[PDB]
């Protein structure tokens, strides 16, 4: 599944397909050959895959004998590696290099990959599939904010003050459990419509966190929920921002079901849920009391 | 004042002075010569520079002959691609001479050829007042804040003309809101600054009225000041920036860093710029919404 | 378990794995070969292992015949030994040296290790696994301060003045026993949230040490507890500092469950508990009255 | 005033003078020539120098030819460089390499300084003077713990309730502000005796942060202060830990006035105050409301 | 048990182990081979054993044929014997010498040891195990002072003036017996904490020696005790000094239970008790009325 | 005034003069030539010299060739080790030439190689104001006196601010103490000097107040002079020193010995030095405690 952009020179077209075989299955190894859309600039398509491919396995070999004789890698490949590295990062972009390909002088002292090599590469790939860092699409950062502004805040407040405020009347929280519902698919308009739908299907009564006059400048946290056991349910409104940034991430001329963006937004919901699950295992005020529901409806 | 990573070849030097002078004196154009921090490896400091440098003007030249193509160095093209993927097509530019036979991934693409340099400077002036998606979400968080809070709240008030506080439906004759961007980002996020600023002024809590028809919508508790409500709030989303900043620029050092101060201030400026543009983007939030960037 | 960094030159790749065999099991021998992360500078990875590996067994052999002829050790290996020694210390970093490898002139008069050698090495390693000295992460120093500021202070005060001050009313301490609860896992935000959870789950009433006006500049010591026998329970707040310094110890780009830091932080809690247990056996005011609970929840 | 371990080769001598002069006169740059204390072995005194010397500017040169022909520096120079790198840190230790010294390949691709070079290094040292690293003896870590555990906590508590409790009297805090009193010299017994002396001298009365009944698993912070303007101020007790660490930093069989210890202890007090003074501008609740009276009495 | 440092040249490795056999059991014969700690200077380890090993059996043989031909002993062995003799003394350091090894010209006219020889050596070893002289650790001198300042003083005063002063009221001493309790293990902070514990567990009422105005400049001697028979009990506070000098005796980098110092401190309590028991058999004012309790709690 | 055992080889003689002159005239540098007392065996007088000599500056040279090597004499290394184990690493020093291939227990260790001699002299000046653990406990007894009496008494007075005498809890408004070290050590210990000095001035007994909470603590009866108490005391522990001196320097001779007078005076100086350092070592005993060394 995970989309991997394999960039290599036109003459390195048999190593490419060997590397495709070497990590065949559970990964959508896409080469640079089918990564170029018709009637599009090569740089545009390269940037665009950079915005789609999860990782990159660029292959640098003995070509373009250069001058400063020294068999360097390929200016196309070096450009591509720079681009993918700047967009994705060393964690996510990798440079297979054969025995002596004379890496750039910027790429010196940096251990690049040199068949078992692909094996270790794939293990590292899986290692980084459990890790969520910042990206142009702010799923990681949006999850961090959602958790350090609402989930952690609400969890701490309910743990602290034994009550939630429905309608100004206060009800008492004896058992506390909240479910973060990640919609299976984001609407163009955001999540507000799905949120209203979902809330209305269930009883999900609207109550807010109880404040005290001890802290004057403290904000309340309205939410929906079901000596009461409370099944709090929240659909992160921040996900709307995602469907906004996607419009900036991949500006699209046409209106229609785009697989590229369907995958991109599903991946970003994946990352949002992953980050939330991590950050729930983190704090004891949320450990075991916040559950995450992924791929809903 | 604007940081500009200029990168070229260890041989191609007085063009770098020439371009630094031509770009002028108001922007700070850091060369790659001093961009390499001590006891760090070149790729690593270059990635740091991408995280810091705003724009790029690398210089492709007739450096290395190859196999009979007079290409630039690999380092120049590598840095160019790294900044292109880090910053973006209009936050990174390439100064190629008449004949440098750039990579064929760059063929057919507009690459800048003294008047060239001032054209680039005008382009940079343009891109200074636009806003791109960034690795650390300053425009994305602004978009989310506007579409989720400010547009929502303004529409709510214009709709019901009334706002609710401890069940009292107080009437809103005149409406308007202010966005208070702190001058510096608090380590804990803007929660403590927010509490200070709500305590200082008479900023009382109030929630947007929720009609019973819309059973799956939540109101927006905020702080304000048939009455003229002097509404104003600190965007809490700024706390995220703080988080992101570390995941942007991790560092083992506890103290006053100029690089970080500049980066964090720039992101505050970008947030305010996006919000100020997005308020003219809508009628319900035009004239009814102001930005007090750099408060206290 | 204990992670041991075996550093040696690329041609000494059979001695490495032999030394791995000689101290196989109950130790996570990591070689320098798999100690280098991809797309990272060698110095960065070396420093980074220095911040993970508990010990080091660097192997210096007959290579790099140098000039001042004398078959010295390897500049990579010498650098690595210097680095690990400066970071860890002689107690923790060791230099296997073959019969005549011509140690540096700084390393003269210093008995370095020369298969039975590995045996003695392992005995010394076990000896030093029971010993806790200062480190970049201040688990040892934080425990020392926690014990010479709270545990010793509270123990002596209760032993001296036969009362603790709950609510301003004084209750009398007939039998005295306090439990230092080390959480099994530290939260990002510190221990305050775990502390509040734990205190609220148990009765853990909040009372403080009784002061007297005889000494004006003496500070009180609030704590939680259950002619009363008192089951004092304390979760060291100082552990928060650890999770703080860890952020500086291993600055991490990504958000996610990192085994490296999970092990590092578990090890630092290990050291904190070990130092505390030592320091309880130390003073008679605490001997037998302070117990330590490790790996809690 | 700043101590600077300059280390080079027993042949590479007048360069050491040039660099000492170029670094200037305001900093004390101790050469490796006099760094070797009598009746001690070289490694041991070098480790002591790491414990003492703040920054490092070793000098790699074309000393020893080798066989990997490679004109390497001496093994001693690289060993010292690594030892200081692992002891101090990458930006508290620097290497002055000539045009061609083919440094170890763990250092390849890494920025090593090549009179203007020396003053660039001096500017770096001026930079690193106002930052704070994690240290073997916890001066920044203890400051972080003190701030996050006491000063941030106390300031937030007071700003919240605006009231503080003493023998059950909830006295009101109209104006709030605190001072951090760092003693000029660290008392042997820790700062307990200095703290009691200073509390006795002035009218510093005890007072605890008010604890609301909602937060049943939180402890107040008894402190010493001076709707009223409270002139709050306290000596950080954590400083006592430093004393302990100092011995575990610099053990010595000698009872008397040691300049090495006086300098070390003073530097750690300065680093603590520097970290705290930066961390107070780091936060709103502790900005202007918190001052540092470093070197009192 | 008793640790005996057997120092000999590297080629004299069969006589060493023969002498180990020849005086096997009730002695912990440690050779110079395992007396060298890793990553430590040879001189450091030698001095350190000098501070651990009770005795020494240094072996001087026919090696280092020197010039002034004459087969002298070994510069290593001669150094070691000089060091151990200067630190311990002839009573405690011994030099086995073979038939004609040409002792130094300083060691002339001095009868050194020449299998039955080991027998006599061991008899002398037991003789000196029954003898307590001055040392770096002042157990002997501290006991002497404790007995010529408190035990003898108090014994004479009670024998003389038939009363002890409790609270200013005088109680009459018909039968007199005092027990000197040596704690089984000394705390870092001294004995004060053990002293308070022990005193408080028993009734041990606090009374002092009765002075008279006949002698104006006579000091009182407070103590604790149970026409009254009086079971005086005293824990020598001077033992605190021991745990102080130990810190100077063996300055330790690390925090943890050290067997070397555990043994050293147990040995020093042994010597203190032995000296006290001797000095009680000495004076008739203390004979039979003062008992010594060793290895307490 | 400072005694310095200089020891060398029966061949290396004018070097001994040279070093004696270089060390100067203010310190008394006794050679090994006259260190050998008549009708005593060499080891015995050397041990006596260790008991007397404060510092050592032996001289290793190219005396005896060997086979393993131009080592110094066995006697020189033996004396060096004897003083090292008797005095300490920084109270004994070795002056080795460029090539003397010292024992391999001393390999890799810093041994001094005219400027060398004055560097050693500066080191000796350093070690003059530090204090090591000694065979006869002058620093150890000072540590015990400070931690057991002076720190304790000062802390007690600062705590209760009151002291008790025949049940009267008299108030201590201003506190301060003096430590009276006798010029010469009385044979019986300082008990008789203490009684004389208490008789001369009006030094009345007074005990630190003991609160009932601490049921297993003893007060400190002492002699003093809301009132300004002119506290001062002779450290009784000095009597121990007397004892130790014999167990340090046994001798069958009754009379005025310069060696003993120097030794006992040096130990009194070392006691006072340790105490004077340990009072600035602590706040509760700083300015409130003074040392009147060599009284009467
Ligand atoms: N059920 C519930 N979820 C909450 C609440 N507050 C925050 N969240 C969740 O946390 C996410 C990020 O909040 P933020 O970082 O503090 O940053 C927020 C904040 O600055 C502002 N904002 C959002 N909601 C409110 C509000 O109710 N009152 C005020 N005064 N500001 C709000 O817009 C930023 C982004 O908002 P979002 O896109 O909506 O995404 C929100 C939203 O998904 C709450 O009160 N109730
Ligand atoms: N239950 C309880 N535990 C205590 C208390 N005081 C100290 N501890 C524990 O001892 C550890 C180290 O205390 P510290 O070295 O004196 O160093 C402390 C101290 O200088 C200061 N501090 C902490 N608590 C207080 C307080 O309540 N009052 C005042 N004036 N200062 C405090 O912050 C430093 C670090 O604090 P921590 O990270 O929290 O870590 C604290 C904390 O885990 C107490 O009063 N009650
Ligand atoms: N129960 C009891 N034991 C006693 C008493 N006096 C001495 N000892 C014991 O005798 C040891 C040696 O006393 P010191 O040689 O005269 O030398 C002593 C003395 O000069 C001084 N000192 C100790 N206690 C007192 C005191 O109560 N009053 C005065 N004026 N000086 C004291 O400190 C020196 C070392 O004291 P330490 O380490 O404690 O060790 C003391 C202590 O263990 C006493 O009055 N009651």
């Amino acid at each position: 599944k995970k989309r991997i952009f394999i960039g290599s020179s036109s003459e390195q077209l048999t190593i490419l397909n060997e590397i495709v075989d070497l990590l065949g299955d559970d990964v959508e190894c896409i080469p640079w050959t089918d990564a170029f859309a018709l009637n599009k600039s090569g740089l545009d398509s390269l940037i665009k895959q950079t915005r789609l491919a999860d990782y990159s396995i660029l292959i640098a070999t003995k070509d373009d004998l250069t001058k400063q004789s020294l068999t360097k890698p390929r200016d196309n490949v070096v450009f591509e590696f720079g681009l993918f590295l700047g967009a994705a990062g060393p964690e996510k972009c990798y440079l297979i290099a054969e025995e002596d390909t004379d890496l750039p002088t910027d790429l010196d002292g940096i251990t690049v990959a040199k068949d078992k090599i692909v094996e270790s590469i794939r293990t590292h790939l899986v290692k980084i599939a459990e890790m969520s860092q910042l990206g142009l699409l702010p799923s990681t950062a949006l999850a961090i904010g959602y958790y350090n502004s609402f989930i952690k805040r609400v969890c701490e407040e309910i743990h602290g003050s034994e009550c939630v405020e429905l309608e100004g009347k206060k009800i008492k929280v004896k058992s506390f459990r909240v479910d973060v519902v990640i919609p299976e698919t984001l609407d163009d308009n955001g999540v507000g419509n799905f949120t209203t739908l979902y809330n209305k299907r269930y009883g999900l009564s609207k109550a807010t966190t109880c404040t005290n006059p001890a802290l004057l400048g403290t904000r309340g946290f309205p939410f929906h929920f079901k000596p009461v056991d409370i099944h709090l349910l929240d659909i992160p409104s921040t996900l709307s921002t995602i469907v906004e940034s996607l419009k900036l991430y991949l500006p699209s001329n046409q209106v229609g079901q785009d697989f590229d963006m369907d995958y991109l937004e599903m991946r970003e919901l994946e990352n949002f849920a992953k980050v939330l699950k991590y950050l729930i295992g983190r704090n004891a005020a949320t450990k075991g009391y916040v559950n995450v529901l992924t791929n809903v409806k």
